[PDB]
């Protein structure tokens, strides 16, 4: 009747994930799954079973992974045996291939299913961005993110030396073009040119308009507030100059959350298998009735 | 290798067809299926065999019915105990449940596959407003179609008395609310007043802001041109205000031809049975090998 998820980390998607598990009347949440265990649990998992294995929490239908993206075939070669399904919102576009050939094997061997690159982007864009492809075949597509931060490109600037903090904002210029506004708190010493320099050395930064300011506090300046305006002009048939957009206005993690949840929903009804989610009927997302939902939305 | 298509309806979406099978490099165009056999064969259709019958055409994988949606079904119950599969636009939003558990069991029987309510809306456009209300699964949807024609009112103003041509435009005012302008040909003796009276007290028309014009020629007004806006504002998790847009700007028929050979390329791959377009990965949809595809679009 109902899904019983267990969440692997506890970051800032994982903080998201409980809440749209708990808002699922279609889930139970078994546990959530740290390194640390229940060693100083938050306050906001007063009523959940805290762990440090999987293995410790009982019955579970599905893995959520709200671990970083470098931990992620590991977590689930690990999971799959156990005759689990894990959903992942793995987010390195260039191995999405290889990280999907890797689970296949394993995933149908344990009769069991893997949901991999599944946030909003990759995950609800993919999607999106392939209907499009379909509506106009020939043409051309373009990907726009932002406003919003960039965790990557936020990292990448930290690691820099004279860099205490860094938030790096993605600014979408059309056309897939895209501006780097960064933030820094200076380390005791160093100045702003050094640090400009060295970002704007980097490949993460290089090949586009860098624009590097100090602040005070870097947290002053967050905001998990983010988007997207997918946009192709193309051919329908031989007919040209076929035109269709698609824009978000969204809080980044809450929705990466609420996308691995409706993965989960969609694992447990799938022929074993790794699978991203442009291979997904997009109903399954959705809880209900197949009928109940075409009446609705077709 | 190719896929031997053959449309059953030489009307305005069966030219658009043929223009987009013809563009499809994966597709073979067997023959056109018309009342009216070769007889008065278009310039157009030179090249093509043109029959009355669909018994007449030869190895035929699948049948992209460009019928009327009150003929739909009489077709497909015809085509598919023939083993062949059936690909349609129909719209009638009120009927696709019965219509679908319909074919259902037929469509196994037959060890073959219908898909159904496939143009851009129905078709296209269910997919996206699935994807959204999954995105954020609490608030509302609004489909804002226009401005473009509409077949439906246009037929249902033409038969109203005094009206000799009638074209009906709709214009979207946001929030799923729609304007309708009637524009018309007056039977020489009636007058607008008449007429306009007779039309806003259909129910098509009686729960629409409405404005009824009369004009010399219905054709000098019109053009194929058409879109939507498909609009959700609702909640990820517990996380509130969460905003999302879908446009287009297209040639209505050009584009549900293109969605009908998408969907009858899809047919090639799926477990026999009846599917509306949120039952279909979107990537059935596009042409080419999975890993090629998922390396460009995810
Ligand atoms: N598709 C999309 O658009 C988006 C996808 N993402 C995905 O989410 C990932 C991280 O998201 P977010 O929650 O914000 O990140 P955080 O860095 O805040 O959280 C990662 C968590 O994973 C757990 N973890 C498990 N194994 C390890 C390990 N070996 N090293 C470090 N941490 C580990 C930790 O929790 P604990 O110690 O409690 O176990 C940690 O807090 C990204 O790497 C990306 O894959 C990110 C944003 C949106
Ligand atoms: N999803 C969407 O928004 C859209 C949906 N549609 C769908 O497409 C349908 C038809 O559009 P369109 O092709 O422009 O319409 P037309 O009226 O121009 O074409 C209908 C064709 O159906 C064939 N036909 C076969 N048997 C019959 C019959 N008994 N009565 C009438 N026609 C018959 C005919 O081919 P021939 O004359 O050569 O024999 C005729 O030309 C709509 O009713 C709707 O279901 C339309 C466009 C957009």
């Amino acid at each position: 009747k109902k899904i019983r998820a267990a969440i692997v980390g506890y970051g800032n998607i994982g903080k998201f994930t409980v809440e749209a598990v708990e808002a699922a009347e279609d889930f139970e949440l078994v546990g959530i799954v740290r390194r640390q265990g229940a060693e100083n649990k938050p306050a906001e998992l007063a009523p959940y079973k805290v762990v440090q294995d999987i293995k410790e929490l009982e019955g579970v239908d599905v893995a959520i992974l709200a671990t970083p993206s470098r931990s992620c075939k590991e977590y689930a070669e690990k999971i799959l045996p156990l005759g689990i399904n894990t959903v992942d919102s793995f987010d390195i576009h260039t191995d999405i291939v290889d990280y999907r050939s890797a689970l296949m094997p394993l995933c149908k061997e344990h009769h069991a299913v893997s949901i991999i690159s599944a946030g909003w982007d990759p995950g609800s864009d993919s999607v999106v961005r392939t209907l499009m492809q379909s509506l106009a075949p020939k043409g051309l597509s373009y990907t726009n993110f932002g406003p919003g931060m960039s965790m990557g490109h936020s990292v990448c600037a930290r690691s820099k030396k004279g860099v205490k903090n860094a938030l790096s904002m993605t600014i979408p210029l059309g056309e897939g073009i895209h501006r780097r506004m960064v933030y820094v708190e200076l380390e005791e010493g160093a100045t702003l040119d050094e640090v400009t320099k060295e970002i704007k050395a980097d490949p993460y930064f290089a090949h586009d308009e860098t624009h590097v300011m100090a602040v005070d506090s870097v947290d002053a300046v967050k905001d998990m507030g983010h988007g997207v305006h997918l946009v192709r002009k193309g051919v329908s048939g031989k007919t040209q100059n076929q035109r269709m957009e698609f824009s978000m206005s969204i809080n980044n993690p809450a929705l990466t959350a609420q996308v691995l949840v409706n993965v989960a929903r969609a694992s447990m009804h799938q022929q074993p298998g790794c699978y991203t989610m442009v291979e997904i009927p997009v109903i399954d997302l959705l809880a209900g009735e197949r009928e109940d939902l075409i009446k609705a939305l077709v």
